Formats: C-alpha cells, sequence, structure tokens
C-alpha cells in the first residue's frame, strides 16, 4: 500500500496512491495544528498550479527540456483545475514563508509528470521536484506569488460577482419601492418621511461603493513577487524571468498581472493583502448595516416594525403564521462580524514582518481568502433567498403614515408654527391622529387638511 | 520669563513658574506628537506621586535624610493630590519605557521640595532628582508600577462604582416591572411572552457578571514591578525594598498591592493590562446589548416598538412633542465601541514585548485608563439620566398583547392544535385578533377565551 | 440510492446512507456559504450528542418510553463519540440561533435510533425527531447549551493540557539554563546581565498566568441554558428539567456543569464566550512574546543574536550548515495573530444581541473553538518540536559577556563613577574590551579586574 | 461672574466671558463622560467654522440679510482660525448625531457676531443661532459635513506631508547606502547578501504605496452630506443649496469637495471614514515594519545586530556611552498599534448604523482624526530625529560579511558543490571563516578566493 522514502530524519512510508513525497510527509508530522478544516485553502493550491505551469513554459527559454516542460505543464494544469486536491495535506500553520506548501506542490507536480512519462513514482526521474519543477530557483517568492494570484482570482470570480448580484437586486427593489412613502427613523425615533426606494437607494450606493473600494485595492495585488528569489535581489534566477513569468500568468488568467517594481517590498511585507482586507472590512460594515436594517424592517408581524415581508426559507409552524425568521440576514451579519475579525488577524500578521521576509504569509492569505469567499457566497445567498423576494407591507405602512405625528410640519405655512405645535402636542397626549386633533381644536377642516398635508410633497428640497 | 538649565547636549530655557527641569524640556522638544490631548493621563501622574511618596518613606531605612525625605513626601503628596498637573507636559508618545515621565516626576518633586526647603529652583540642592527622589535606583520598573497603581485606583474609584450604580438601578426597574407582561422577541420576531422585569433581570445579571469579571482581573494588577530595576534582577536596589515599597503603597491606597513574584514577567510583558482590558471588553459587549435594547424598546413613539418611555433631559422641538432621542443610549454604545478598539490597541502593544522590556507601556496604560474612565462615567450618566427614569408604556404593551398571535397556544388543550392553528391563520389573514376570530369561527365563547388565555400562566415551566 | 422526502417547499432526495432528513437537506440548499472548511465544528456536534443523551435520560421522568429513550441514548452516544460526523453537512453560516444544526442532530439521532429498532429510515417511527429526541420542547436553549459543553470540553481536553506541557518544558529549560549569565536587552540595547534561566522563568510565569486566566473564565461557561426554551421563561418545559439535565451532563462529562441562574442572560447574550475568548487573547499575547523572543534569540548563526540553538525539523541544505529556520516559532506566532482576530469576531457577535436572543451563536462558538484548538495544538507542537530541544550557545554567550560594555558598573565601588565611565567611554570609541582599556589607561591591573568584575554578583539586589 | 439664560426646562447660568449659550450649558450638564481630554477635537470645531462661513455666504442668495451674513462670516472665520477654542466644552460622548456640537457652534457664532454688532450676549439679537446661523435648516447633515471637511484637511495638512517627509528621507538614505553590502535575514537567519540601499528601498516603496492608498480613500471623503437635512430627502432646504455650499467649501479650502450623490448613504453610514481608517491601518502596518526593522538594525552596540548607528537626541548615562535607545522607533511603533485599535473602533461604529442615521458619528471622527494626527506627527518626528541622522556601521558590516557562511555558493562553479559544502561545514564546525577553511583544506589559494567571491556580483539576476 506504501512506497518507502527517506529524509535526513529517517524512513517514511508514502501511500502509493499519493503524489506527494517524503518532504510533505515529514511536514505533516511536524505541524499537527488544527485538523482538516485548517488545510491550506484550495485557491492557493490552484494558484501554485498556474504559477508552475507558467514557469515551466518560460523556463524553456533557459534550458528546460521541452519534453519535461510539457509534462510539468500538464501536471500543473491538473493542480490548477482542482483535480489533485487530495494530495495536499498541509495545514496553514506551517512555516511562515509557506515554502512547505511550495515543496508539496513541487513533489506532486513532478511525481504526476513522472507518471505521465511512465516513470517510477518517488524517483525524481526524469522530472525532478527542484531541478525541473522549481527550475526558476525561486524560494521565498513562490508563496507570495501564489497568494496574489489566488486573491485576484477569488476577487474576480467570487467576491465582485456576488456583490454585483446584490447591487442589482437592491436596485430593482429600490425602483419597485419608489412610490411607497414611509415614516423615517433617526435615533430610532419617528422622523420626517421618505420612500422605501430612497432608503433602498442608500443600500445600493453602499454596495456600489464597496465594489469600487475592492477594485481600488487590486492594482497592488496584481504585482507578483516572482523573480525575487531568497531576499528580493533575484540572485540565482535568470534576467527577464520575472517579467516573462508575470506576463505568462497574465495570459493564463486573463488578469493584468505584472512583476513587482520593488521585490524587497514584495517579500518583506504584504501590505496589499492588508489593504484588500481593509476594503472587505469596509464592505462588511456596509453589509452589516444593510442586513440589520432589513432584519429590523421585517420584524413583527405585530409587535415589531412590520414594514417588509421577507421570504420564508425554513419551514415554520402551522400554528405560527406571519412569523418569518430573517435567517439570511443572520447569516450575512455573522459573516460581516467574521470579516472584521479576519481583518485584525491580517493586520497583526502584516505588521510583524522581519527584515527581508514577512513570515506570516499562510495565515494572512487564509484570512483574506476566507473573507472574500464568505462575502461573495453570502451576497449570493442573501440576494437569491431574501432580497429578490422582499415585499412591502403597504397596508401597515400607509396606516402608520396617517397616524404619525411627523407630517405636522406641512401645516406651518397655513396656520403657523405654534398652531401646528399645539395640534401635535395635543394629539400626542390624546392618542389621536393629527387630522382628528386639528379639527377637534377647530384649527382647520378635513378638506383643508387633505389639501395641505400631502406627503408626496415632503420628499425633497424646495 | 525663564530660567536657564543645562543638560550635556546644551542649554535649555525652563519657564520660571514650572517645577520641571532640563530633562523634561529636552523630552518635550523631541516628541511633538499629538498635542495637549495626548499628554500623560492624570491618573498616571497621581500614581507616580503615590509611588515616590512610598519610596521616600521606605528609603529612610537605607539612609535617606529625614528632612529631605519629609520634603519629598510633601511634594509627592501634592503630585498625588492633583495640585501640580500643569508641570507635566510630556505626551504618551514618548520612549516606550515611560522613563521620561519618570524623570518629569523626579524633577517636579525635587524642585517643589527645594522650594519648600528655601532653595533655588533647578539647583538640585538640597533635593536631587536622581540621588534623592530616585534613591531607590529604579528605572524600567517605575512606570510599570505607576501603571498598575493607576489602573487599580481607577477600577476601584471609577469603573466599579459606576457599574454598581447601573446594576442597582437596573435591579430596581426589574422589580418595578415585574408584573408587566409583554411580547418577547427572538430574531426580532414576535415570541412567547415574558415580563419587562424578567427582561431587565437579564441586564442585571450581565452587569453583575461584568463586575465579577473586572474584579477577577485585579489580582495580577495588584502585583507591582517596583524593585526589578533595569532588567528584572533588582541590580542596584536594596534587599527588602521591593516588598516594603509595595506594602507602603498598599497602606497609602487601601488596596492589596504586593510585589510581583517574577520581576522579569513584570517588565518584559504587561499581560495583566491585557487581561483587564479584556474584562472591560466583555463589559462593553454587555453594555452595548443593554443600551441598544433600551434604545430600541424606547423607539417610536408611533412607528417604533414603543414599550418604554425614556426620560427627556434636553429640550426638543415643540413641533415634535413625541420625539425623545435616546442620547444617553448613544453615548453608552459609542463608549462601548471605543472600548473594543482600545482593547485591540492594548493587545498589539502587549504582544510586542522584546526580551527584558516591553516598550509599549505608555500607549497600553493610556487605553486601559481611557476605557475604565469612559465605562465608569458612562454607566453613571446612563444610570442617572436614563435608567432611573424609564417608564413602561403599559397601555401600548397591553394593546399589543391582546392583538398578538403568540398567545394562541393557550387554546391547544381546550380546543386542539388544529382549531387553534386555524384561529391563528385566519386572524393573520384577516388582520383581526385571536379572540375575535375564535368566536366568529364558533370555536369558543368570549368567556372561555378570557378564562383559557391567561398570559400570567405562560411565564415559566409547568 | 436515495429515499424521497418532502417539506413545504417540494420534493427532496435524501441519500439512503445518510441519517439526516429533509430539514437538513433544505438547510444545505439555502445556505451555500463557504464550503466544507466552514462546516459546524465537530466539538459542537459531539456536545449535541452529550446533551441529547442527557435529555433522553431525564425525559424518562416525564413520560418518555424507556425503550425509545434507550434507543435515543445509544444513538446520541454514537454522535458524541464521533461515529456519525459524516451526517452533519451544515455550515456555520446558517441561522443565528443554530437551530438548523439542532434539527440536524434531531434527525440523525431519531433515524439512527429508528434503525436500531428495526424501523424505516425517514419515517419518524417509532422515534420522532421532535416528539421524542426533542421531548424537552427546547428550542433556542439547545445550541447555547451545546456551545458551553463543547467549549468546556475543548478547554479541559486540548487547551489547558497543551499549555501545561509548554509550561513544564519552559520550566525545565529555565532550571537547565539557571547558571548561564548573558547580557540583557532593553529597547533592544545591551543591558545589565541576567541568566537564561531568569529570562525563561519569565516565560514560565506567563504560561502559568495564562492557565490561571483561562480557568478563571470557566465558571460562567459551566452555566447551561438548557431549560430556558424560547425566550428564557422555560415555557413548555417541565419543572426540574433544567437542574436535572445539567446535573446529568455533569455526570456524563465529569465537569461541574450547572444550570444558568438567569436564563434570559443565557439566551440574550454570550458574554461567557467573550470572556473566555478574552483569556485566550491574553494567552496569545504571552505566546507571541515567548515565541518571538526565542525566534530572535536563535537568530544567526553569525549575523544575528545566536544565544540559542534551536532543533532543526525541516531538512536544510548541505551547503548551508548552522541555518535553522525557527519554523515552530513561526507557526506559533501565526496562531497568536489568528487568536487576536478571532477575539474581535467574537466581540462583534457578542455585542450584537437583540432582546431575548443573541443570533450570532454559530460564528461565536466557531471562533472560540478555533482559538482553543490552535493554541492547544501549537503549544504541544512548539513544546515537542522546539522547546525541549533548545540548546544554549554558551561559547558565544560568554565571549560577548567579556566584550560587553555593560559590566563596567562593577568597578564604581573601587575606582569611582567617573573613572569607570572613562573606561567605558574609551573602550567604546576604541573597539576594546573593558579590561583591555582599564589597564591601558592604568586605572587597575588584570588581577584586580577579575576580582572586582564578577557577573555572578550582579544578578540580584544587595 | 455669570449671565442667566433660559431653555424650556429651566434657567441656566452662562459664564459672562463665554460665547456659548443655554443649550451648550444644558448639554455639558447631561454628558459628564471622560473629562477635558474627551472634548470635541479642534479640527472638527474649525471645520464647523468653515461650514458655517460657507452656508452664511450662500444663504444670502435665499434672503439672509447681508449685514447679518457678514457678521456671521467674520465670527465663523474666528472659529475656523482657532481663536474661540475655549467656547466649546462638549465631549465626544454626546448625542450620536453630533447635533449638540452643531448647536454649540450656532450659539458661539451668533453671540460673537452679536458682540461685533454691538448687541447683548445671549439675546439672540440681531443674530439668531437657529434662524440665522442655521438658516439652511440643516440638522443631521451638519456634523457629517464637518467630519469630512475635518478629515480631508487633516489628511492634506498633517498626514500626507508627514509621510512625504518620511518617504524623501528614506529615499535619501537608500541612495546613501547603495554600495553598503550586508548579510540578509530571512526567518531572522543569515541569508544571501543585499545592500542597505536595497533594504531601505523597500521601506521607500511602502511609504510611497501608503500615500497612494490614503489618497485613494479621499474621493468619498470629499462627498459632503450638507443638504440632506433630517433623513436625507433635503426637506426644508432650498434647491441648489447642497451644490452651492459644497462649492463654497471647496473654494474656501482649496480641496475638491462636492455634494454627496446619495444623501441617504451619507447620513445612514460613514463607510468613507471606515475606508480612510483602513488606509491608515495599512499605513500603520508599513510603519510598524519600517520602525521595528530600524529598531533592531540599530540594536547593540555589541550584543545586538549593530548595522545602524541611530542618532542620540536625549542625553544618556556617561557610564553607558554605547547605549542609544531608539526612542523615536518606540513612539512610532506605539502610534502604529494605536491606529490599529482606533480602526476597530471606527469599524464597530461604522457597522452599527440604524435606518436613516448612523448615530456613532462623534466617536468615529475622533478616532479617524486621532490616527491621522498621530501618523503625521510621528512620521515628521521619526524623520527629523532618527531617519536623517542614521549612519551605517560599515566596519561591523564588513567584518560580519567576511565571517558569514552565506557567501560559500560563489565557489560552486570554481570548485564544485561538494567541496564548497565541505568548506561551509568545516568553517561552521571550527568557528572559522570560509577563506581560512578553504585554504587550510588545500582547495584554493587566497588569490583565487579574493577573485571568485565578489559580493558585489551577488546582488541581482544573471
Ligand atoms: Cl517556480
Ligand atoms: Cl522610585
Ligand atoms: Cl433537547
Ligand atoms: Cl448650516
Amino acid at each position: 500500500s506504501f512506497r518507502i522514502e527517506y529524509d535526513t530524519f529517517g524512513e517514511l512510508k508514502v501511500p502509493n496512491d499519493k503524489y506527494y513525497g517524503a518532504q510533505t510527509v515529514r511536514s505533516t508530522m511536524n505541524f499537527k495544528i488544527g485538523g482538516v478544516t485548517e488545510r491550506m485553502p484550495t485557491p492557493v493550491i490552484k494558484a501554485f498550479g498556474i504559477l508552475k505551469r507558467a514557469a515551466a513554459e518560460v523556463n524553456q527559454d533557459y534550458g528546460l527540456d521541452p519534453k519535461i516542460a510539457n509534462a510539468i505543464m500538464k501536471a500543473a494544469d491538473e493542480v490548477a483545475e482542482g483535480k489533485l486536491n487530495d494530495h495536499f495535506p498541509l495545514v496553514v500553520w506551517q512555516t511562515g514563508s509557506g515554502t512547505q506548501t511550495n515543496m508539496n506542490v513541487n513533489e506532486v507536480i513532478s511525481n504526476r509528470a513522472i507518471e505521465m512519462l511512465g516513470g517510477e513514482l518517488g524517483s525524481k526521474i526524469p522530472v525532478h521536484p527542484n531541478d525541473h519543477v522549481n527550475k526558476s530557483r525561486s524560494s521565498n517568492d513562490t508563496f507570495p506569488t501564489a497568494m496574489h494570484i489566488a486573491a485576484a482570482i477569488e476577487v474576480h470570480e467570487v467576491l465582485l460577482p456576488g456583490l454585483q448580484k446584490l447591487h442589482d437586486a437592491l436596485d430593482a427593489k429600490s425602483k419597485e419601492f419608489a412610490q411607497i412613502i414611509k415614516i423615517g427613523r433617526t435615533h430610532t425615533q419617528d422622523a420626517v418621511p421618505l420612500t422605501l426606494g430612497q432608503e433602498f437607494s442608500g443600500y445600493v450606493q453602499q454596495v456600489k461603493y464597496a465594489m469600487t473600494r475592492i477594485k481600488a485595492a487590486m492594482p497592488r495585488i496584481y504585482e507578483l513577487a516572482a523573480g525575487g528569489t531568497a531576499v528580493g535581489t533575484g540572485l540565482n534566477t535568470r534576467i527577464g524571468f520575472a517579467e516573462k513569468v508575470a506576463a505568462k500568468v497574465a495570459a493564463l488568467t486573463g488578469l493584468p498581472f505584472v512583476t513587482a517594481p520593488n521585490k524587497f517590498e514584495a517579500l518583506a511585507a504584504h501590505d496589499a493583502l492588508v489593504e484588500l482586507s481593509g476594503a472587505m472590512n469596509t464592505t462588511a460594515c456596509s453589509l452589516m448595516k444593510i442586513a440589520n436594517d432589513i432584519r429590523f424592517l421585517g420584524s413583527g408581524p405585530r409587535s415589531g416594525l412590520g414594514e417588509l415581508i421577507l421570504p420564508e426559507n425554513e419551514p415554520g409552524s402551522s400554528i405560527m403564521p406571519g412569523k418569518v425568521n430573517p435567517t439570511q440576514c443572520e447569516a450575512m451579519t455573522m459573516v460581516a462580524a467574521q470579516v472584521m475579525g479576519n481583518h485584525v488577524a491580517v493586520t497583526v500578521g502584516g505588521s510583524n514582518g522581519h527584515f527581508e521576509l514577512n513570515v506570516f504569509k499562510p495565515m494572512m492569505i487564509k484570512n483574506v481568502l476566507h473573507s472574500a469567499r464568505l462575502l461573495g457566497d453570502a451576497s449570493v445567498s442573501f440576494t437569491e433567498n431574501c432580497v429578490v423576494g422582499i415585499q412591502a407591507n403597504t397596508e401597515r405602512i400607509n396606516k402608520l403614515m396617517n397616524e404619525s405625528l411627523m407630517l405636522v410640519t406641512a401645516l406651518n405655512p397655513h396656520i403657523g408654527y405654534d398652531k401646528a405645535a399645539k395640534i401635535a402636542k395635543t394629539a400626542h397626549k390624546n392618542g389621536s391622529t393629527l387630522k382628528e386633533t386639528a379639527i377637534e381644536l377647530g384649527y382647520l377642516t378635513a378638506e383643508q387638511f387633505d389639501e395641505w398635508v400631502k406627503p408626496k410633497d415632503m420628499l425633497g428640497p424646495k
């Protein structure tokens, strides 16, 4: 069931059905921290597949045999496509440079490429893990490169598409609710009116600004450390490799990847991950506000606010109609709280670089990818399972509109401030409506009230 | 105008009316960071006066002249009593050990004692700042000692008394509201009933647990670093000074101060400050919930929840007689958010100690004292200007109780689940009450409804 | 391959080899957030098994048929023992009350118990998911109970045992290094000496205080919400159930679980999780200091500090001897940064409770369990793979001791301050040792220097 | 002594020498939270003076009397110029909308303009606080406008100029150190060489990227809420006032202020403040790395790293001539930790908006301005008192270069990997240099070593 390999610490049995080698096995034994929920995120593994596929191509310009290079390229493609996920057992909580995952990727790609060429698994023949798969002689620049490839792909494929669906759904609701006038709330107190569409337009602007903030953090993420090698000097790599491998990654992904103008800044720190995490942290604040507002606007049905009727996803009780738990709102606000904590973890790691190398890399990219996946997935779920199905309780909204004390300022240019203040003061102490009190005081007639108190005329400046 | 003093780097103009000296003026010149709001917190200055008073009394056992020592004690008492606050212009953003503030205290106490002994300001005669006020030869242990004295005093005098007032006022409201039954809210949806007194009893328990958590963080605060000198070995200090000066501080303050059992842990880290900030962070989560709940329970008056009538302390618009903004709730929740941020700042500083000395001390104690003062002051303000004056809107609470669909399960044993659920669904569809629907359906009488649906019987287990 | 079940939203195919039902399947479709790394943590599932096993026993006092109860108890045991982990596919990012995992547990236990009694899977006969497995009529108190059971078990079984191993290993190193005098470092500058054992004794005290801080947060974790039902009143549960099920959980686990004195505080907030997260946050600051110190103390071999020789776990290069990357230090400091971020996520969720129910429960317990597992696992790995094998570079330590300028204060009670200051001032500008300069200046002889400059006499007060 | 003013709750004694009125005195009485260090930041007060000056000029287009308007403009100019700071005693911990500070500004400007028009203080004649100074009928939009004006001005005048000085000084050191080759450090272990100029060029890039990130956060800061009035509809304000007052603020400040495109997003949330705090949080991670690196590179002089000689600005002990504590590094890293905590506080406030108004405004702008002032001031102080005066210890750097084992790979093409690794292992075992070992082994001459091992040839790709 196993083959037998050796490192400088002793004998190791590697399962025959695994493409990793003795380096990966030893790493798994030395870092038993967290369990399988702590394995290196799949986007990082796939990004390594893209990077090795790109380097193998470029390395043909530097002596790499085309028959070996093509075998590496096909094996790297299988990694980048998620076909070999079960051959990467390492946890995030490894070395701070992530080079143990780099050696995991080198072992898997060479062994798979060896098998494609009919060789013996574990022999390093004819595809060597270091001499061929890592022909670039890259070391501490590999994992930084895979971090930015994975972050850029996850932002383009998961985060922004999810937020775009949320933006469009909120915008459709805003237009659908454009003519429903409701009582505003400031300090949670009754305030002058606005429409549900105006309130939802604020949500739309927040999501629009969130997508702009995330895009503004991407230019630095597109800068790749590949070519810096050990300390950023580029020692042991070939001239032109840094630019060529970045341009190849750009062509493989369709994203505007470039080489980092300063490789020492690219290895010694990961401020671009901190800035991207900061944009997602701002997005979390926007989504917390939006989801909590809709949570409260749908509260009820009779002892809450009751403005919105949210779609029911979980089965209720036949004895409890009208009760709809805002469960998509709860999942979204929990995600937002998680992103804020993830950002602090990213911040602590990003601040603790030492000299030529920041060695908090796996934890930083884990929290960045975690935040991006959660925000993208929750935005999709929030959209499809709640936002698109939100209905307005227009009957309740219009009833509370006529019973509110907030429309009384519409009578000031008819009966003066103090007569209007006395109608509101009396109606408050009496539990009566504004119209009922304005007539019982003999200040105006009903036909005058309906002519002067028009809420559609209180939605903008004059 | 000025007197002229000298350090070995040149000459310095010291204002004639100031008790600080050349080293303080040199320190102000090199750390122009933040402005006057960033000056060292007054509790730290006062704590230094306590410490120097204690050291001078103890140092008589090791040869300090009694007339010099008694002048130092009187001058240090003036520092501890807050009479010399304008003689400490240094900001928090100084050296990470805080020894520049230690020298500020040495110069002020020496010059003030010189003045009380008829000498000339700045002469170091007959009271020398280092040889007499700092005769203990302490250095890197002075500021840690002053931190823990200041934190313990602020907890004992401000934080815990403020929370005690809040606890007692909430308990009084709980008893006052013990018979007011209202509709519960889970997920912000209508739920089975409970009393306002039961709900408030939850807040009472949170404040009770908050005080227990803060008290649990104090034993390590009471451990003083005084006696560790430069690196924790106690080099250049006298055997027994550490225990004696701690006992003198205990007798002066009435708080159970003892010497730190391990001086290296006391200088290299300030985990006790992190744990105390953590307890205040937990307290902030409690106060955020309590204050936010009261904010929303008082929302309205007509489109909010409207269960509570909060006191109106600042005048509002006469045109708006029903609006009472919960401004005390807003100050409390803003304070809670500030404590959470302050805790992260304490955490980053606490994590970044280097070898024998953590040099983040001034920023750590600044945030700890900030959180304690804000939490204590806000609790007092929230208590006096909101909690004690809260009234229940029993008229609205009773009306919404009768209109709620949540009481329908009381009919289950009398008419069966199927008929009860039919009453609930028809009442929800028609916008009618359970009683109206149950009789229009011929399922029971009005007399059977009044006898079977008793909310006072739905407040506990059977 | 499937059976066919129905909910109120349509037909659902449930795999025959799964014990969950249509409720779990529908929940999996409505909350596609995060992937399989986001599944509910295993300690929560096992804790549900303990809770249901305990309730099934107690419910025999309330009519539950002993033949059904015993079937439930054996099925719950299989859950609590980790035999049915593959039947829980729900993610953390579900409803904020965690009741969808509660229904997942109810479906699995009843279906497995049905199979133990030879029934048809998915029939609810003779073991009903609600009528029998959830006979307590518990709702919003189930997940809070499982949270505290899981947290208490993880602290007792993983966190504290891991820290205890670290404490003992650091203590052994402290005693082993008790006689190795080295130059201290304050502000990273050369300071007066101390021993490696004294420096390591500070680490020991930090870990000891960390275990005390975690234990101090446990009394409130031991309080269980079981019995509060929907809003904390205990409506629909039987008198005495809350106390009995807590005492049964205590007997099943061997831990001092009790019922919560105030069930409204137990449902509306999770301040005990915030306080436990705060204790782990303080522990993270201690471990960050300890691991970073050892990281830097082992730096070198020739351009660093070079005081410690750390064990080599990853294979190096045969051309690069003496290079040992402190990879266990990096994994530990990354874990510490992750705990600090997790604490903020816990803090945000714990602060956002609404009225009768905090609906951030799954996210809060996920981050608490994550922090406890990481700290416990990393402490074990740090201990076994680094601390126990640390060696001291006594040759380098003694060489820098004799070349340091820091021992010059030992000559002040022989030649006075100013003669000693001139030896240090000259030796600094000359690149010479203190003894070489003291003789070249003719201030003392060699035999006098060795008699007066004794570093073993500079390790404590006099 | 005092004058007597009146609100509708009673009478208030206003000090004779103060320009504030009854509403300010009422506000101070009800919010005794924090003390004088907690007063509203001066940049917010000054920004209010700018805003009121702008509104008064624009309001002439809507009928405001020119002589009244010109008196308001002159009084508002005195507020903006910092001449009336002692007339604003309100703390940050007030109402969450900040309207109490808005009224403070209205009363001060009205009373000062009354004084300039010969009237009596407190008379509201001829300049009324609400009818004239607040003629725009703005309310909940005033403080948000003042926040963004204050943040934009502090970024333009303090933060960015401070970072610009730091960038330029670091760039100058990078050029000055361009030929000094030293041993690199990855994982704090000795690594392949690089120049001090290359290492410093990494810091230069981080500061350059920090300024780009902060500038990227400004477009949404430049959007002003002025014109949204109570809920964002703009009710009670004039059409065109929003655009005109923003254009007037732009002309007065020279900054590209525009009106917010969506006033509901502008009042209900302050995500722009969260994004700007995020950029400052990223900057803090950069400065923490830069300052901590320089701290450790200057450590020593004899048991540290010793590569840099930092300037000595405060006198030290003459007995300790080689000790120079990096106090500017400590103030910078303490500031960086404070910014990270401030960011969490901003985040919690930004996430907790309710419906039409976020009522965490004063605490959010307090932390934003605190971070900007500290970062700007510290960057200037760190630049002038440390960076510009840094010297390289080239003697020590060159000695450690020759003693390092990291240059051995330069022998690989000339003698082979196996002999080169033997030289490295023997030099490491003997405590000797590569050159000494290579010749005692008969592997090469001293002349071959000098010609083959050229560190200037190991600073880039081949
Ligand atoms: Cl590569
Ligand atoms: Cl002292
Ligand atoms: Cl149960
Ligand atoms: Cl205005």
